[PDB]
């Protein structure tokens, strides 16, 4: 049997008292992630070749995963059990080197380590056909499901309606990948296409966007013994509000009952999206070792309630030993409320000591000591509906109640451990 | 550790649209399974043998189950911690190759893979002792536990109770297995005794059936490189209802409270049942394969809410090559209400292509798309008291609301796995 | 992967009918385990070494627990992901042979098996740095962490606040082990400081305990082939609660809303524990092992809301053969409420026939067939509040409603299997 996966857990304290506090830009998708992780997460993942026979073989692996808050010995959890796949490499005799595929599966993921973020990601419940020789280019079709809460309706007369159901939104994802460019270069094109898709009888409120597309550009730069990655998307109307490639074709659906039910005109996700990123892992000597990540995020929606998001962050590495190191985090994040016009920004800075199992900035397991330090001016926030975030920001010296955090400071300390094995 | 265990896991949709829907019989305890199972569902098994010393040996076995609906990546579940035992091979001097066991354990259980019907399985928490050498057979001895909710009141004055509790229910369950009838056949005897077991004080409310037996005769044929398996089944009483040899005493058991607190009279399920099943799986030459079943199941209860139930079903398997088939399933199913006299009916037809690890229709992992379609005419369905269905059935054309699909059509579409390693 | 773990499960029944039943005298902490444990009860740990290089390393370890009432097969559940740490050994040159770790972890628990009573167990998150040689014995320190729920306040004016949330309690442990006192005897010494440590603008309610300490020092004499641990502890106000080493420091805090939010007087834990305890496990020649214990406990609350416990067990095991043998498990417990002063006793009587992977009274597997008997005769209990159970106590004769199991009897039987792996 196989055993791999991811876990980070960790104590930590306030400066002004308490429990550690993490610290996010309210409006942005992301927080720099040293010294800044609040709970216990870990991904449990237990696979095996259960068959080989030449070149042919297939591979069965499982994914359990648990996040529990760190707050005390015995603490009950929901697991979500996020994989189990079935791949066969080989099989198709036609398709050489195509590895075929069905089950729920964490596909093809592509993120930036220090802020955590996915920006492709469509893994759920699917089936498909990776790997498939071009020659000049690896070939990859999939297609996967999410489902959005509500949204579809059987509508009686008028926008009054007898029953409600879940919304499946089906993505087929199409990938070339390994272009070479330029020498050290490659470059991978992905296009994906997704939609809602109601059950016969029922349909989308009015409004509802239904689908849309995104086209994705990588390219890749092999140097100072790592790269450096610049990533161009950009999204259409369902494909924003996750905007990783998964739909969401009914958002902004709701409704309400008096008992007669009225499904709302959905609040729609029409607009689009514009993502630029770039960022790398190198090494600049024998002691040091530095990521860092440049993006800017534009959502652009048509109900004028999105968000224009700067980020840049970086994290060098000063090798002492080769078991222990010094790492600094320093991340700035700047959002713009497309609906009320203001900015929120923060930056925080992350000192920590370290022990690791290698000399790299990627080496895990680490064991961490840390200190981290944020300052925030939040000039809006999400009109909170009573415990309840809306969709609408206020400006936060409006008389009206936000989720913003205001302008302030505070620090934090600990000791951590992150690996994946 | 011996990792083990089985899992399925898909996309599907269905042809008027959204996700895939699966077609089971109203009233049929089953459904022909291939391309119409729309869950992901995963035991995982980690074992380990503890210790062995000559001939004697310390089994440890466990059993997480999890069961996600399979609609997004993140799924959150309460898995079910179904066997946690240890098995002691030899360790009884006078009884040699006998087994002592206890703890949570799926004990001996019997299914027809393609209709994922189990028609003989006590399992849960238990004990007993297997495998004691008879000569001309094995015998095994065991208790097991299942409990209902609710049933066992302490009646202060006639039906009118100041607690309930739940009812647990033990089975001492009796085998013979090994008898040699014939060239190649085989035959085992089982025997099962199931009661209502009461705490001190508390009572089941009048009416309840409290205890019922259960007879098993299975003979095995060995032939085309498979077997023939034929089933006959008696149960009685307190065995109709799980109909597989667990006991439901107090099934049918209700009160209300107004507080005052009455336990209504049992509906109880007080009657008989009758199952003659044959199944198997066979070779018929190189490249076919072929699983069947063929099922008669009569539950008879005093009250007349029982039901008749015919089912019949074919799987050829068609090898192309060696890891690569062609399979076909035809299921039909004919389900009469005891009480209304009305009959329901299905059939579903299934058309696969398969890459498997093996050329045996037994042969796992297996990687499949496939075409389902089935019609169903049902007269008859549960008296649905909103959103709860009811014992008494009511034909679909009577006014009464029922849980039936009524006369109509359907055909889903999509890929699966499934393993069992 | 390293797969470890604990787990018991089992089949029982009482006496005078219905599933086992377990006894436990109220007031006390614990019971006499042995055929007396009505769960089924399993840790799932798997590790692993994830990296090794001369005589330094990393070890990954975690712990899923689940806890089911064995009275069905699907047994759904919440687990526990009690454990997840990283452990680097020999990575601080100038603290040759230290281990740091940081994660939830089980942090040097000790316990006394028969009761299944842990009197030292700070675990939960946390981090440290073990083993520090000193020469003349090894220095440890850590840091964990347990969060009671409520009793942090933002209070507006009075006992009025407008926001509660869960209070962190840090707990700060320092021990000194290996301590060469005599021949063959060892000396172990611990400190332990806890705070409620609140966030900035909340504060506790007036009359909580805030902070304590508790000392232990514990005794180890190695003999006849096993050992003898006397152990002395004194523990003062916020440690008394939990009496283990964690801190309750907002133990007692309550509120009612009326919408006006009134935070309650603290019923703290302000007061002194005192533990003397003896326990071991040793081997009267070739026939016979025995465990025992004797412990007198005192928890003296200001508020005379407290309890004198009393309990004294002796389990000896008589070995047949190797593999087969037969316990006997003789316990008493007596606690005097300190309010009342009324006191409850009770007295459990276990035969057992084992078959066990050794021969020792701590080899595991093991199957058993039990018959248990418990007398009881409680003269006080906690006022029942309708479900909920107070901290005040009430005598039974007087018309109060508490969980008193008054003057009786039962006796309880059945097979079960405990394993450590
Ligand atoms: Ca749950």
């Amino acid at each position: 049997v196989d055993f791999h996966g991811y876990a980070r857990s960790g104590i930590g304290w306030t400066g002004s008292g308490g429990e550690q506090q993490c610290f996010q830009a309210t409006g942005a998708q992301s927080k720099y992630r040293l010294g800044n992780e609040c709970e216990t997460y870990a991904e449990l993942k237990l696979g095996q070749e259960v068959w080989k026979e030449g070149d042919k073989s297939f591979y069965f692996d499982t994914n359990v995963a648990y996040s529990v808050n760190q707050q005390n010995d015995w603490e009950s959890t929901d697991p979500a059990f996020r994989e189990a796949n079935v791949q066969g490499k080989n099989l198709i005799e036609w398709l050489p080197g195509s590895t075929i595929w069905a089950g729920k599966r964490f596909y093809q993921r592509h993120d930036v380590h220090m802020i955590d973020f996915y920006y492709w990601d469509i893994s759920g419940p699917g089936a498909g056909i990776e790997n498939i020789d071009l020659g000049f280019g690896k070939l990859s079709l999939a297609a996967t499901r999410s489902t959005e809460a509500g949204g579809s309706y059987t509508f009686s007369s008028q926008n009054i309606y007898d029953e409600v159901k879940d919304t499946a939104n089906d993505v087929f994802d199409v990938r070339l990948a390994g272009l070479q460019t330029n020498p050290d270069g490659v470059l991978e094109l992905g296009v994906d296409y997704g939609r809602a898709n109601t059950t016969d009888g029922y349909k989308l409120a009015d409004g509802a966007s239904k689908d849309g597309w995104m086209f994705t550009a990588e390219h890749t730069q092999s140097m100072l013994k790592g790269y450096n990655k610049f990533v161009v998307q950009y999204a259409t109307d369902a494909m924003t509000t996750q905007g990783k490639g998964q739909a969401r074709g009914s958002d902004g659906s709701s409704s309400f009952t008096e008992k007669i039910n009225y499904a709302n005109k959905v609040i729609n996700n029409n607009g689009n999206m514009w993502r630029i990123l770039d960022h790398g892992a190198i090494s600049l000597g024998d002691k040091w070792d530095l990521m860092y990540v440049g993006m800017y995020q534009n959502i652009d929606w048509d109900n004028n309630l999105g968000t224009e998001w700067w980020t840049v962050g970086v994290r060098p590495m000063y090798k002492w030993t080769p078991i222990m190191s010094t790492l600094l985090e320093v991340g700035y994040d700047n959002v713009k409320s497309q609906q009320t016009g203001d900015r929120n920004n923060q930056y925080k800075i992350t000192l920590a000591q370290q022990w690791q199992a290698g000399d790299s900035i990627w080496s895990r397991p680490a064991i961490r000591i840390f200190a981290t330090y944020a300052k925030w001016d939040e000039k809006w926030g999400y009109i909170k509906d009573g415990d309840n975030i809306s969709r609408y920001a206020a400006a936060t010296n409006s008389g009206i109640s936000t989720n913003s955090r205001g302008d302030s400071d505070e620090w934090t300390f600990g000791a951590q451990m992150e690996i994946w094995w």
